[PDB]
């Protein structure tokens, strides 16, 4: 049965992040633009399978952009959700990762420096997109993609930022350098040090 | 003396869009994001300027991305303002656009049709991004483009309308349908109309 | 049946387009070429369908550059097939084509003009791609697109030329100006007038 | 003085890379296509002193295609013809890079697993553009370049190869597969080890 994708349920509140992200901004967040992309995407997809079974290829060509932004949305934000935590769990105590965390320091020098790295790159996207830690190979690298573009080419997503206006406008306005700043204090290791371990299939599962 | 763009003052208070646009985001749109494009582009054009005269074409393709940014970020928000005004001016009124609204018409059937039309494109961007009505030949078109890059590529804007987040979210928050409906409340149709009848070099005098 | 899409026939013999086209390219540019969009757009297809069936949204974003690369190759090179005929042949003769040529004077001055800015359009393609003439409304527009992006987006394409390398340079070398210049004895107008009195499903009727 | 660029003398005659590469695709790629990188490079850069110091910036913004394209033709064509020497050399074999290769060796397993990813990602370019080893950090990296993008970004380029169609088609026709394998015969490892211990600015003062 093609496009029965459901808004998945956050693991904690909506205020759970404060004060790094707020109630508010979490609920929008979720309950709308996730929501959104969920329903657009099934929308889509439906209509896709229409398409592929009168081997319309004009049709099909024409719906990738829909599948690939909403599709992209749903991915990204399912990773997302599980990739933040409450500040005051022992998940978002980077100790929760011993061996992604050493090969961090093994690539940046020390966790601090990948932070300044990873800031800088989410601070340079231009436009809407997202910045990401990925495994590529055996090896870690940063990566950034433009709007909803998930990280599908083979790389296994470790964790992700979004640097949409909305994931930080109602709070800190035009200060993303802030928003970047303190996301640190929610970011779940627990979850990082998961999909470090496991394969692009692992990462994948939860959607 | 390259790179030396200021940003004017608005001509209009910041609460002057309201209730269409309101005064917190004219605010921290021209202030904030506008200056910044301003100050941004200046330093990439000054540091474009060592790497062309010392024949660095890896450091100037470099630079690209810095300059068609925020150079596209000051050209793109200059032609808004330009084209924005409170909703009580006549200026606000398409009766200022007789020349403009006839072509209009003869292309999209109405004001109306088109404004549909329009806000079909504007809605219709992923991720941020503008929406331009522009002349092309003789004749009107709906285009967008992505992030701030601009309509330099020969055709004419018209007018803009900004669909960044940060444009519209601190008062219609996801609903950026409202924002399109509610915007044409506040559009400068006399700035449109001069922009119509003149040619590229001549809407781009914003900038001087 | 997903993705049993077969070569169509050539509506004439490989030297047909001579001189404008030498009868060595027309070979490999349908046996080779189009071929290869061919079996590589039904293998996407394929998998394609797979990852439909199974709600796999990372390996459809994935599959989807050959998707849009393959089936607009195969897409175009059909169109382009049908938009070429003998120099010799009424159907190449732009009388063939009143309301399409009537349009374009209206639009570009003369057939010359438009000609002229076409070749202009074509000559300014960086790398691979494609010049279209396309009705978008009632009215008419030169477009370019890059690799083989397809004319899906709404409106009707009405002739395309083919800027690849592989078109043009075993007869003309780096001489695509020229290329550009003698395409004109063979396009079709015949089949131009069609598309261009007709909507866009119809044109891709082709397929 | 701006725009004073010229075409770099080839280190070997026009047939010195038979039978990979042919005498006559030699010439004509030199020649011709990257003379004309070369010219039109100056030209832009020339035009865009002008609007520069004119602060005439939607003119700038208009000049960057130009810019990149030719100037990335110009620095992709000069480090294309130093890494390629004659097959009979004995710079042509791997073993004049043995540091590089020893960190080709960590990276894919083997000389022969790195040839078969690099093959991969140079027949999977769709359109025109180039394939590189590059070296980022640390590391060694595979990367893709569309039409004449460079490798401008940070990375240093130890080697490239040119998949646009005129790098090879007079030869091989469709055949880049049969390309790609020969190619290999007229690599210059010496080249390729030279850039791999250097400095990214070392590896472009070749300009
Ligand atoms: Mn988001
Ligand atoms: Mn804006
Ligand atoms: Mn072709
Ligand atoms: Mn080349």
């Amino acid at each position: 049965s093609v496009g029965t994708f459901s808004l998945p349920a956050l693991p904690y509140a909506y205020d759970a992040l404060e004060p790094s992200i707020s109630a508010q901004i979490v609920e929008l967040h979720h309950s709308k633009h996730h929501q959104t992309y969920v329903t657009n995407l099934n929308n889509a997809l439906k209509t896709y399978s229409t398409a592929l079974a009168a081997n319309d290829v004009p049709s099909q060509i024409a719906l990738q952009a829909a599948i690939k932004f909403n599709g992209g949305g749903h991915i990204n934000h399912s990773l997302f959700w599980e990739n933040l935590c409450p500040a005051s769990s022992p998940d978002a105590d980077p100790a929760s990762a011993p061996e992604l965390t050493a090969e961090i320091a093994k690539t940046w020098g020390s966790l601090d420096k990948f932070k300044e790295a990873m800031g800088k790159a989410l601070l340079g996207i231009q436009g809407s997109g997202w910045g990401w830690l990925v495994k590529e190979g055996s090896g870690l690298r940063i990566v950034t993609t433009k709007d909803q573009d998930p990280v599908v080419g083979g790389e296994v997503p470790v964790f992700g930022i979004d640097m949409w206006e909305h994931a930080y406008y109602l709070q800190y306005l035009n200060g993303k350098a802030a928003y970047v700043d303190n996301i640190w204090k929610v970011i779940n290791w627990k979850t990082a040090e998961q999909r470090f371990k496991g394969d692009r299939e692992d990462a994948f599962k939860i959607l």
